[PDB]
């Protein structure tokens, strides 16, 4: 490859990038210039490359390699839809992306289009003077932030952090010390008015601040008993949408102090001025709290965040409904890694198209393509790379026309290859359109003498979906390079949820048939070998965690799976007990199983939702007192 | 040995207590009488013994088997001062008496001198038509509460039920249909003034009528958010306190239509009447309220229970506060078996003397002793024998001097050797009058890579207690005869402590000093020897566990004893992939380790209250989103 008119810095970019596409033997002049986002013409191995934006470079070079296979004259003009894209990463859920994934997440993302990288830390970075913030999590030093931050910029990427002032602290707030209690509203709820508050909150902003961005994500999202608990209890009731502005206002004061300039999740806004308490309602904003909004709006971007809907029209509702309070707005769609073990490209291809439309519609400037890892970031860091394609793809081209094509170009796996990464969630008899159905994630955490999700495995179906899953991602894993990993721990997933799904169920009938031959081939044979694997599964997986994420919080997944195995062996020593004539009856089995939840009892499929390891591990208590 | 004036009940009941006490070849006239309690008289080998009421012969036989291995000649009489001794077993903290333990309970308690036994159920007995309440919980059938009861009135002792009838009900309300979600307010309590609340709550005493008892504790402690969830979003803000008395009143005409008389505990009058929410307050008793609660008060009792004071004076100025509401009062105190694997026996003792003075000063005609068994009940249920022989003691002598005597007859033991069961909670520098300070739990379920109780262990001090604690009390276990599996598993969890306390401090000396060496003697037999000890204390708990409780939450024992398994060898291997030189560093141990709670930080001593396994085993999310 021959390039003419680049900087040292874009040269120095593009050796990086060499380490993820194939540049071939041909002349590329390269020029800024205002015509498209990326503009690309010639033939006979000379051409002429124009970027808008210096980070579309990159994107460019990819479209480049791409379209050489194909063809030796090259007409490629690209108008983004956005002025900004941005891909967040969930640090905050027990998995803390190690600095060395960050870099590689970048290049990436460089490579699709992505004008911005962010983190979302929680309690995940170090505060001078709050030891227990971030204490035992993994949180990024200031140097770590800067050092990741500084990569971006390589690219010229921007680093925005996400960050919460004001609900989920939960991993902080938990720590029975005066200097951390002395905070507290309710829940995972910092207590509004507290002078010790907005010193923690100063102190957020004096770490961001070591940062070159000045731009940042301030959070508010979910604080449903806001104002309900200590708060009540010094200063009794108040209208709390105010309370709300009083506290925004009080945060905005201390960003402006720093330079930074503030956006926030929108939904409390919603929840706190709807009859119902929902963030999808048009709502009835009392004329005080309008008075203040309407002065708070031109410091704040608001940001509609739906990782949900099926349909332009439903975003478009909501839209809406915010431009009541504000024109600055920005959307947050959603690669969905946050439903266990397994991601679900496959629904967030579906939204996302139609989240598109509603967005442009709009005039939305800017979209935070969201990677959650609710429940304890059990989903591989890099499991949603095609979703983070097919976004880039809906900016740039407003079609999914170069998706698997540019995908290959940049991963070496076709889109279609990597998004079998899906199957553990893939029932055959699911619609595509209907949101968090995990079974990767509740059959394989579920016990085996109380199986309390048994209804909702159709193990005629189940059973050959995860076996040939299994085989197909073990294939897959032999040409994925450098991606291996992600589909071997998936392969070691399917093959042990095929036996799994009706294990507790085969247990069942046995134990009600009187075969006993059975029971027995099932306690010695079956459940031991359903050990093997597991363990198997959990050293694939520590090492797919070691690899993307820092150790803190790995040591949770050590918990479950060791608790999980632990209940297989009482399965097994259970039935050897009832064997031996030394129980006249296993009660566990005695019990009839009632579906665990209703959420979808009207559907003909027999799946469900159920994302919270506690409750689907056992009817019983376990962190109540 | 002969007796006169029995009845043929009164022969059966003697005839079982044979199983538990040595009647000498004497000869005893038992009559009835109101001269005293219990009275007995003679010499020779011919006695003559009263009681008062029925239950009281079966003390009083006790009693007289006593004083003969002293003397040939007796002169007892007794005055209890309490009309009423009961024993409240809790059966909602996954560790649910089975119906054996409770009939061994029951002949045990007779003897004692307790004239009611109680169980306290949150959603652990059947309800008809309502199948998630106490669904895979182990709950109680009508017919097996029938057989409790029956059992108990062999030896006139009564039953009463202790239910929740607001709150305390997370087992139930975390099920995800909607006919348990629409009875939700917020947390673990229900909504208050919705129907099906009251249908639900119907369906409660439906099941306790099919006992013959007609008095019941309905609960009501600890609904600290009441009103503020679906309540407010429903019916907005209201006076709390009013609030309360409309749903106390629904509740009472309900046991009314059963003919139940109703208990509740006292707590949350004061917290919502206080201005800082707390129970040991003095309040002003808002107008509007005092007219319903005026009302209210002639239809219960109000039971203040407090397990925690070292003085009469405290107790006596809640008395006070507790008779400007009301003279219908109860008082429970507290057998201390909920701070993990260990009672604390030793501290109900001082407590118990302390609360029997306030009780008697403020006329208090009953007494509930209560066993809790906060998060996972994992204390033996019959691990607080000591605790009840001496409110026994309080109520009958008004001293202690026969404790011992009375105890050893009853149990085979000495009280003092049965109260050495609570050695790992005993360390040698703590003074005898500070509550829930536990190692035993805590020291086991810390972590060994991140132990973040560490600055709370005094190896030199604790060390040499524990492996003394484990021989005294494999040395009891040996004379303890029926009660040798209570020993045995308290000895196997010493001989861990010794040793555990400090694993994860030698390993960060050794880590620090690079002492290469100690690591692998820690890697490679140390950690896997202490992994086959927690396995042999894990089958002798079991053992106990499955002796008193039914089978159902068991798994949650096994699921945190497995995941501290998982742990240890988490700990082995990230070892070995460092001492393999494979690693520059092991992060977990280049964090400092600080105070896991300032709660007994002005104290002399290191140890602290750690009491939830969550919290305890680690500083990652694990319940929450
Ligand atoms: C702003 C926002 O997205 N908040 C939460 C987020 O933390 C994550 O849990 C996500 C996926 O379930 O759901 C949202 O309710
Ligand atoms: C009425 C009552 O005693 N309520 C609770 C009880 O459930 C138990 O948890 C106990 C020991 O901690 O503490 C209490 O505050």
């Amino acid at each position: 490859v021959r390039f003419t008119g680049l900087s040292l810095k874009q040269t120095q970019a593009i050796e990086v990038l060499k380490g993820h596409i194939s540049l071939p033997d041909v002349e590329v002049a390269v020029t800024q210039s205002d015509q498209a986002s990326i503009s690309i013409e010639g033939e006979e191995g000379h051409y002429q490359l124009t970027y808008r934006k210096p980070h579309q470079l990159y994107r460019a070079l990819s479209l480049l390699v791409t379209v050489l296979a194909e063809a030796d004259k090259v007409e490629i003009e690209e108008q983004a839809a956005y002025e900004d894209l941005a891909y967040m990463v969930d640090c905050s859920r027990n998995a803390v992306l190690n600095v060395a994934s960050a870099k590689q997440m970048i290049e990436i993302l460089a490579l699709m289009g992505y004008s911005t990288f962010e983190l979302y830390m929680e309690d995940t970075y170090q505060i001078e003077g709050q030891p227990y913030f971030g204490y035992f999590r993994g949180a990024y030093s200031a140097e770590e932030l800067q050092e990741i931050e500084a990569y971006a910029q390589q690219f010229d990427v921007t680093f925005v952090p996400c960050i919460q002032t004001l609900a989920h602290l939960s991993a902080f707030v938990k720590w029975g010390v005066k200097e951390v209690q002395e905070l507290r509203d309710v829940e995972d709820i910092l207590l509004i008015g507290e002078e010790k508050v907005y010193d923690l909150i100063d102190g957020m902003f004096a770490t961001l601040s070591k940062l070159k961005t000045r731009k940042v994500n301030i959070g508010m999202d979910q604080a449903h008993l806001v104002g309900l608990g200590r708060y009540l209890i010094l200063n009794g009731v108040v209208d709390r949408s105010l309370l709300m502005c009083q506290h925004l206002e009080r945060v905005l004061d201390i960003a402006d102090k720093y330079g930074f300039h503030c956006q926030m999740w929108s939904d409390m806004f919603f929840k706190l001025m709807s009859a119902d308490g929902q963030y999808d309602r048009d709502v009835e904003i009392p004329e005080e709290t309008r008075v203040y909004l309407d002065r708070l709006k031109d410091r704040v971007t608001l940001v509609y965040w739906d990782y949900y809907q099926d349909s332009e029209e439903k975003y478009n509702r909501n839209f809406r409904n915010h431009h009541k309070i504000s024109h600055d707005l920005a959307f947050a769609g959603g690669a969905w890694k946050w439903i266990g073990f397994t991601p679900h490209n496959h629904f967030s291809r579906l939204v996302a198209i139609e989240a598109n439309k509603a967005c442009r519609a709009n005039q939305i400037k800017e979209v935070i393509v969201t990677g959650w890892g609710d429940n304890g970031g059990e989903t591989a860091q890099f499991s949603i790379l095609p979703s983070l394609q097919i976004w880039a793809e809906l900016s740039y081209r407003n079609d999914l026309d170069g998706l698997s094509a540019h995908f290959k170009t940049n991963t070496g796996l076709t889109v279609e290859d990597f998004m079998q990464i899906d199957l553990a969630n893939l029932l055959p008899d699911l619609p595509g359109n209907l949101s968090g159905i995990n079974p990767n994630r509740y059959v394989f955490y579920q016990d085996i003498l109380c199986p309390i999700l048994d209804q909702h495995m159709t193990p005629e179906q189940d059973k050959p979906h995860f076996a040939q899953a299994a085989e197909t991602l073990a294939n897959i894993k032999e040409k994925a390079g450098n991606y291996a990993y992600l589909f071997e721990t998936q392969a070691q997933l399917n093959a042990i949820l095929s036996s799994k799904v009706d294990v507790g169920r085969r247990i069942r009938q046995a134990y009600q048939a009187d075969d006993k031959e059975s029971l027995q081939q099932i306690a010695r044979q079956e459940l031991p070998e359903l050990r093997s694997q597991i363990e198997d599964f959990h050293a694939l997986f520590s090492h797919q965690w070691l690899k993307e994420n820092k150790v803190f919080g790995l040591d949770t997944v050590d918990i479950r799976m060791g608790g999980l195995l632990q209940r297989i062996k009482r399965a097994e020593s259970r039935i050897e007990v009832y064997l031996a004539g030394q129980l006249d009856r296993i009660d566990e089995l005695e019990v009839e199983i009632l579906p665990f939840t209703d959420f979808y009892a009207d559907k003909d499929f027999a799946a469900t939702t159920a994302n919270q390891w506690h409750t689907i591990a056992t009817a019983s208590t376990i962190y109540t007192t």
